[PDB]
RNA sequence: GGAGGAGGAGGA
RNA sequence: GGAGGAGGAGGA
């Protein structure tokens, strides 16, 4: 995991 | 360095 | 949290 | 670029 890891919500 | 490292231009 | 830089809108 | 998560607006 990196932050809100490749739980890509936004998907920034 | 980071990214834009604490060369922090807007310092987001 | 520096190991990415992918990205700066967080900063540290 | 994953080790932070500080932050998700990049994703990798």
């Amino acid at each position: 995991g990196q932050w809100n890891k490749p739980s890509k919500p936004k998907t920034n």
